[PDB]
């Protein structure tokens, strides 16, 4: 078929499976959330918590699907149908190494639901406690062993792919052990080789040697808020792509529709980026495509705490909070607008 509706398998959408519902789980997990203390504020902050009631959830927006469980197979079905609407072929799943049966169940449910719609899944390896290159290798081995034969397990030219959040927390000298072909615990040329995509944060003076010396296969930028880092400043993307191409690296810039996290981080208002009826998303996605990249990542499907979600949101005013909503756009606008941009990306590829 040549309909202009097919999934794109170089488009990665960051997905969070940490929500919990009455129907499935037993606490309204993540809809209830601690309010972060101000890192520059007084001593003796008791910032409190958002209780995750119908009226008061840990987001500035309100989901169309309500306080859903990420363990609810009927929610997962709906989510995969939303990925199909958006034309996003890869779900980049947050992964926290919880070592619990409920996590294992959820991952399996997600892979199964994804496959019914021909969506692929890769892992977004988060900064779990004492993360280091040895336990990262062990966990890569476990994920490939457990899930590598699942038909929804993502591969690019035969290789799995991982995004590594806050990769700068591990020194390049440690990364080299895992990621250089000569490294003492290398995955290169093994059954567990993978494309490893590190997080480009700050200036080229710092990031270029970091990426080279760490032996990452590529880099992404994550943040939906323009200007939050050098990497999330889209005017830098042409130059970042040129460097990537020169150095055999894969650049996967991250685009998002807006940012606001002030329910959980009330002190962080300077990072707010207004959606402007889709104009912010349009501008960011255009810059990614114009940079001439081979792959794009979307922040986010459903990071509701950070207000970067493309998942449908609805107007809601409760006794406790007046939520933001999609304004003059319909709840599914960011899904259909994603599909528009995926088409533009494909036209350029
Ligand atoms: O401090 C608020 C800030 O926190 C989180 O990002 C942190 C870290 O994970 C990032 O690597 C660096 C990049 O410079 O920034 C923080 O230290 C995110 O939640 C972010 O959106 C938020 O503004
Ligand atoms: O997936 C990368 C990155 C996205 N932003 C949130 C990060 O997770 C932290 O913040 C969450 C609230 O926004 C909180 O629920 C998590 O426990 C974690 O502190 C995530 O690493």
């Amino acid at each position: 078929n040549n309909l202009g509706t097919e999934l794109d398998y170089d488009t990665f959408c960051f997905y969070y499976d940490w929500y919990g519902s009455e129907a499935i789980d037993g606490q309204y997990r993540h809809w209830a959330h601690a309010i972060a203390p101000d890192p520059n504020g007084g001593s003796g902050q008791n910032p409190g918590t958002i209780p995750g009631t119908q009226e008061s959830i840990a987001s500035n927006f309100y989901p169309q699907l309500g306080r859903y469980s990420s363990s609810d197979p009927n929610i997962l079905t709906k989510h995969m149908d939303m990925f199909v609407m958006a034309r996003t072929g890869v779900l980049a799943l947050t992964w926290w190494n919880e070592q619990d049966e409920t996590e294992a169940k959820r991952i399996g449910l997600i892979l199964d639901a994804a496959d019914k719609k021909k969506i692929k899944v890769c892992f977004h390896l988060e900064p779990y406690p004492s993360r280091n290159v040895q336990n990262l290798r062990e966990n890569i081995v476990k994920l490939i062993t457990r899930y590598g034969n699942h038909p929804a397990f993502y591969r690019k030219d035969g290789k799995p792919l991982f995004f590594i959040y806050d990769s700068y927390l591990i020194e390049p000298s440690e990364w080299e052990k895992l990621l250089s072909p000569g490294g003492s615990i290398t995955i290169r040329n093994t059954a567990y080789d993978a494309l490893m995509i590190g997080l480009w944060t700050s200036s080229p003076t710092v990031q270029r040697p970091f990426i080279l010396n760490a032996h990452f296969d590529g880099f992404y930028t994550y943040f939906a808020a323009t200007g939050f880092t050098y990497g999330s400043t889209p005017t830098n993307w042409v130059s970042m792509q040129k460097w990537a191409k020169e150095n055999g690296k894969i650049f996967i810039p991250s685009v998002g529709p807006g940012y606001i996290d002030t329910r959980i981080r009330p002190w962080n208002g300077s990072v707010i980026r207004t959606r402007t009826d889709g104009q912010y998303y349009d501008a960011m996605y255009r810059k990614a495509i114009e940079a001439g990249v081979s792959a794009i990542s979307i922040t986010s499907f459903n990071e509701w705490h950070e207000g970067s979600q493309i998942e449908p949101a609805v107007p809601y005013t409760s006794s406790e909070f007046t939520y933001l909503d999609y304004e003059n756009r319909e709840p599914d606008y960011y899904l259909t607008r994603t599909a528009y941009w995926v088409g533009k990306f494909r036209e350029s590829k």
